[PDB]
């Protein structure tokens, strides 16, 4: 994580030895990335908007899934043999705000890939800590309400990175979208409703494995697919629709919340005590 | 149901003859309580707030209920044997606002027996027959958007006589509160997230049944009670607190909503979509 400004030679060292030690073919894109990258963020800053730590390795991945979903049946290109310019214009069409029209597996591989947050997200997620005692584990990390309550704020940048660390065990990047849209979901869940608070801590993975568990059996009711531990169909379901991904988060949160004390709440106190 | 100012002589066969033809004792006490609650309505008119209907044989049999409780294991007096005046203590006694102390099993059937409702109870139900196309069925009967929604208006008077008469077959009172306070939930769940909407009829008496199943399933894992479509101990559960009666109902009404679209909305666009 080159966090700092370093001397080219220390960066060199940072991709050919520290980094990229089992393929270097990885250390040239990545070079190719971070050029291309440079001048996107100094002319057209807000291609890499809702990124803040820009993954290149990451990134390229989106760029080889993007060159299979363009491909099509036929073999997809090889990145590699992709010229310096057609890399970039990879580059270019994976950071386009994704629109109406892909598959919800790509939109999500391709956000989830480059980092994307929706706007809001790291603010949302201090909310959520605000309002959880125990904090929130995702893939083996956890933010605990305190220290970081204690000694950040609301908007405070390192708390971003924070939020950041504690999504970095997730390795799959459809699986980061989707738990950055529990965490989007538990939000507004936690917003919406001010008296729900969590009792325990929040394992984000177990919320979105309830979920996809009610998808399985739901989808299962519909045409039993055999397919098992595969969440490519939750993936592909779009977020919010007749029965989308966003019902089946809102509903493990909910449970999880409603097995707590509901605060009386003054806000608007109740009509029933 | 005496809706309109009646002569003594109109009055009396309603009391002798076409309500009461099982006891006329009963006729004598109702006789006992219009008096007694007569005077109450004209000085102290607040003790008869969230009444609007005054079932005087009910309130009798809040009566007789709370000398049950009073009495303990001792036989419960019975109420024909009070003197009037005891008899308008009772009533002043059951009356008086429900305080932190009784079983929630001895509140609710006070309020349900009462009939009192928690305030803006029937500006709550307008909100829910608002965001439901089919109505709301309780009790065998129905309360349909239209043509409700076209002929009366939020605050009509009329909306509060259709929302009692919908109330109307609940013959158990303790019944009678919790399907004020699945209503009074379904209020805050639709009010606080204003994206959910019901698909197909709301059927109050289907809710409550999932959720005292779902209360008798978590009770059964603590202890094992083997008494059977018993509500007892869901009406002895506090309203709100570790695992109220108001968790069981937020789930229900929850697991209904979320299996319907859900609406894109714009007050709060989403951030993660
Ligand atoms: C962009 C995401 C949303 C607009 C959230 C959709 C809302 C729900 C799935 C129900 C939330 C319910 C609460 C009680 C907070
Ligand atoms: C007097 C009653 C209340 C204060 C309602 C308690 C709230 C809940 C049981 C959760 C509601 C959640 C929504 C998304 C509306």
């Amino acid at each position: 994580v080159i966090s700092n400004p370093l001397s080219p030679r220390v960066i060199q060292n940072i991709i050919y030895y520290k980094c990229n030690t089992h393929d270097e073919r990885e250390a040239v894109i990545q070079q190719e990335l971070v050029i291309h990258i440079g001048w996107i963020i100094s002319n057209n800053p807000e291609l890499f908007s809702g990124m803040l730590k820009i993954r290149i390795g990451w990134i390229i991945h989106a760029m080889e899934y993007e060159l299979q979903i363009r491909g099509g049946d036929k073999p997809a290109l090889d990145l590699y043999q992709l010229s310096p310019s057609e890399v970039k214009q990879l580059l270019l069409d994976i950071l386009q705000p994704q629109q109406n029209g892909r598959c919800w597996l790509n939109r999500r591989q391709i956000d989830g890939s480059l980092n994307r947050t929706p706007t809001g997200f790291y603010d949302r997620v201090w909310q959520i800590l605000e309002r959880t005692p125990n904090g929130i584990i995702v893939a083996g990390k956890h933010l605990p309400q305190q220290p970081t309550l204690s000694d950040m704020t609301m908007y405070e940048m390192n708390f971003s990175l924070l939020v950041e660390d504690t999504l970095g065990n997730i390795d799959q990047p459809q699986y980061r979208q989707i738990v950055v849209e529990l965490l989007m979901v538990v939000s507004i869940v936690l917003e919406r409703n001010p008296e729900l608070e969590f009792q325990d801590k929040v394992d984000l993975d177990r919320l979105v494995k309830e979920a996809f568990n009610e998808f399985q059996k739901d989808q299962s009711r519909l045409k039993e697919i055999e397919k098992q531990d595969d969440m490519t169909s939750f993936y592909n379901t779009p977020p919010l629709g007749k029965r989308g991904t966003c019902s089946y988060l809102t509903k493990a949160v909910m449970n999880l919340l409603l097995e707590g004390e509901v605060k009386p709440n003054n806000d608007d106190p109740c009509l029933i005590s």
